[PDB]
């Protein structure tokens, strides 16, 4: 009475994040007025959300329905550094974006000499194979792996997945993948308020006879709602092995994962991809 229904929600998720994601894609790859030094990292931001809801969201649906994993040992070690990658490129490159900005606002003179066309593909690379260290050279090779025996008999089986992992990759990984790219997005905003605070006092001060706090707000709100509460739970569990339970670690993950939808709803409602959207349809 709530399996033949509750995967109605799961199918809508997939459906949107797939086509927000291939519309954004497209809408880029095919207008040339689009073709921006900042819009390759929106196209990068893009293709991993594609992956994500093409790959990790299906086989999760999956597990959860049929709370089995018919496939083997090697899937499930495959998919949880799909997993990993994805989930990494995607926050490091919205503090890619947020950095970019900072540049783009403080110094104005020298914003093209800074950045050009072949330092973004190198940024961009660079940036997906930090990711890539991340997720598939410790899964692969077993290093994070547990030792209690609840963990082996589960590695052991080939009918069951639940994630184990150890103490000290649980933290690096949460260390690298979010805390610093938190910081440096914060530092970044702050700043970025500061100078617009400025200009908005010299403008009014200037024409003798508020509006950058909501355009702040959506973006930090929304990326520090959805993937603040997974990583908090991450690090507790870990050193206390009673107090979080395995129910709302998955539900908390589960939250996280919708963030790939909202992106471009924020990132991507400037009136030059309203004409876009509209000649495509
Ligand atoms: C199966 N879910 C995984 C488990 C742990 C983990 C995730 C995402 C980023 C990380 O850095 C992690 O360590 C989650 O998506």
């Amino acid at each position: 009475v709530w399996v033949v229904g509750m995967g109605i929600v799961m199918s809508l998720i997939v459906l949107a994040i797939v086509f927000g994601n291939v519309l954004v894609i497209t809408a880029i790859a095919k207008f040339e007025r689009l073709q921006t030094v900042t819009n390759y990292f929106i196209t990068s931001l893009a293709c991993a959300d594609l992956v994500m809801g093409l790959a990790v969201v299906p086989f999760g649906a999956a597990h959860i329905l049929t709370k089995t994993w018919t496939f083997g040992n090697f899937w499930c070690e495959f998919w949880t550094s799909i997993d990993v990658l994805c989930v990494t490129a995607s926050i490091e490159t919205l503090c890619v974006i947020a950095v970019d900005r900072y540049f783009a606002i403080t110094s104005p003179f020298k914003y093209q000499s800074l950045l050009t066309k072949n330092k973004a593909r190198v940024i961009i690379l660079m940036v997906w194979i930090v990711s890539g260290l991340t997720s598939f050279l410790p899964i692969q090779m077993h290093w994070y792996r547990a030792t209690h025996q609840e963990a082996i008999n589960c590695y052991a089986e080939e009918t069951c997945c639940d994630f184990f992992t150890n103490q000290a990759y649980a933290i690096a990984s949460s260390i690298v993948s979010f805390y610093v790219p938190l910081v440096i997005m914060v530092f970044v905003y702050s700043r970025v308020f500061q100078e617009a605070k400025r200009q908005l006092q010299k403008i009014d001060k200037s024409e003798g006879r508020h509006k950058a706090l909501k355009t702040l707000g959506i973006i930090m709100g929304t990326f520090t709602l959805c993937w603040l509460p997974f990583f908090i739970v991450n690090i507790v569990h870990v050193i206390q092995d009673n107090l979080i339970r395995k129910e709302v670690y998955i539900l908390l993950n589960w939250i996280g994962y919708v963030n790939s939808g909202f992106n471009p709803l924020i990132y991507c409602r400037s009136p030059d991809f309203r004409i876009a959207f509209q000649e495509l349809l």
